[PDB]
């Protein structure tokens, strides 16, 4: 069970990461979830979220929280992908792809590893 | 918001069915699912009273949790190992809202909606 992670400036796109994501038989269940800038990550009137990492260290932290929750479900093919730089509302910043046997264990651990990712992995916003 | 339901035969292609249900910026967070076939399975189902009650449970999910687009595609036919059968995609700007609807469409529609086997 492989697991891709990757963190850059560049757009990302769904339908480029799905189908390597999706590809296994033996992965029956295949969860994903995308998030963007929401207009409340602002508030205000529009200006630019800038989102920072660490390099390695942030990709580090995201791949011991896939490591941790492979520890608790049984999981296939997995893909975290976190957008960095000059954001704006409707951007998509991150896709978490999770792939199992049930349908019941991908949910939650897609919802596990967006939980720690957000609470855990170094990122520096302003 | 608006509501993308189909049952057919042909193949479907999340990466297709996807800047759809990503379209709209207060959609901020997006879920989807999709379901596997886990010889040649069949599958048959009730011509318009399915697509209906697919129509009826995601109205459901819109009273339960502040949802935006949302999709659900559903494969009748010869099916094999492996082909893709069930995409339900929900959108929300809520991160829990998304996925509780998501689990709650494809619950319904493993145990209540009108697939079954030949
Ligand atoms: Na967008």
């Amino acid at each position: 069970a492989e697991t891709k992670i990757v963190v850059g400036p560049q757009p990302f796109s769904v339908g480029e990461e799905y189908p390597w994501l999706a590809e296994r038989d033996e992965d029956g269940a295949v969860v994903t979830f995308t998030g963007k800038v929401r207009n409340h990550n602002l508030g205000d009137s529009v200006n630019a979220l800038t989102l920072e990492h660490y390099p390695g260290m942030t990709e580090k932290a995201l791949a011991e929280i896939v490591d941790e929750a492979r520890n608790r479900w049984p999981l296939g093919r997995v893909t975290v992908i976190h957008r960095i730089g000059e954001l704006w509302p409707g951007d998509e910043i991150v896709f978490v792809g999770v792939t199992s046997a049930h349908r019941s264990s991908a949910f939650e651990a897609g919802q596990f590893i967006m939980d720690y990712l957000k609470t855990r992995a170094p990122f520096w916003k302003r």
